[PDB]
Order: structure tokens, then C-alpha cells, then sequence
């Protein structure tokens, strides 16, 4: 079993899905989280198995507030104390596959095949979405104040207080 190839194939499938329309409106989701997180989980999040984690996928346009070594802080709403989103390269675990539904455990004969595939796909996104975008920012593609179209995933624990900035893994990032 080749998890590197499998991941690359999932990524192509995910790219097609994002071209077709993927993610809830970022402002609506965050406003609902601020008002009523359980309603937000119900309306906007996926559950995998029977766990207490809630997997979100959002899309929108944000303004770059700060550029860091490991991501960008982005504002999607006005009048907030801190940026709404930290779009970072800190990609670990099953958040991408669980938020997107691109792969599930039942697709694999072994648990280790699922785990290695999730690792390979996180590598693709780290390198070819996030780190790639940070490099093109350094080369003049944008700066603080630029607008960025994004699709991003994040995971909440049921009953955890929402704290901003929400750290989210970007699946799509482009200057607008
Ligand atoms: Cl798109
Ligand atoms: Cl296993």
C-alpha cells in the first residue's frame, strides 16, 4: 500500500471539490459560534464516529493583518478585538480528512494505512498550499492589508469556549 500516491490522489479529488464549491460562509459560521456554539456545530460541522470533536470547513475573503513565519492572521469581520483566523502550517492529524470527508477509516484495510495517508496529505497541504503562499508573499505577491480568498478547516471540541484567533488549516489561499 502506497500512502504517498493515495494522498496525492485524494488531493486531486479535493481540489476538484473546492473548484465545485466547498465550505460554509466564514462570517456566518463565526457569528453563529459567538452566539450559540451548539447551534453552530449542528448547522455547520461534521462529526466522525461518536467523538466530541466538531469539524468545520469555511470559505471567505479576509484581509491580512499580520504575516508570521508559520501563517497569516486574517480579519473577516470588522470591530473585533483580535483577528478572526490564524491560517497556519501547523497541520497534524485527521482534521483535513474529517472536515472534508475526502477519506474515512472504512476506506482502508488497516488503521496504519489511514494514518500514514492522513500524514501524506497534511504534507501536501503544508508545502503546496501554506508554505508556498508564504513564499510568494515574500516575493511581492501581497502584504499586510492584502485580501486573500481562502478555504480552511478547523476542529472544535463540543463545550470548549471559542477563543480567537481560530487556528485553521488552509486548503486554498490566493490573493484577491
Ligand atoms: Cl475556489
Ligand atoms: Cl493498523
Amino acid at each position: 500500500f502506497d500512502p504517498k500516491r493515495y494522498a496525492r490522489e485524494l488531493w486531486f479529488k479535493l481540489q476538484d471539490m473546492m473548484n465545485e464549491g466547498l465550505g460554509y460562509d466564514a462570517v456566518e459560521v463565526l457569528n453563529t459560534l459567538d452566539e450559540n456554539p451548539e447551534l453552530a456545530h449542528q448547522k455547520f460541522a461534521k462529526v466522525v464516529g461518536v467523538s466530541n470533536y466538531r469539524y468545520y470547513i469555511i470559505q471567505g475573503v479576509g484581509e491580512i493583518v499580520e504575516i508570521k513565519d508559520d501563517g497569516i492572521l486574517v480579519k473577516v469581520r470588522e470591530n473585533r478585538k483580535v483577528p478572526d483566523l490564524f491560517l497556519s502550517n501547523h497541520i497534524f492529524g485527521n482534521g483535513i480528512v474529517n472536515a472534508t470527508g475526502i477519506a474515512k477509516m472504512e476506506d482502508f484495510d488497516r488503521i496504519i494505512d489511514f494514518n500514514l495517508t492522513a500524514t501524506e496529505l497534511n504534507k501536501i497541504v503544508k508545502e503546496e498550499v501554506v508554505n508556498s503562499f508564504l513564499k510568494q508573499l515574500s516575493k511581492g505577491a501581497g502584504s499586510v492589508g492584502s485580501l486573500v480568498r481562502f478555504i480552511a478547516v478547523f476542529t472544535l471540541l463540543k463545550d470548549e469556549e471559542i477563543k480567537y484567533p481560530i487556528e485553521a488549516i488552509p486548503l486554498y489561499l490566493e490573493i484577491q
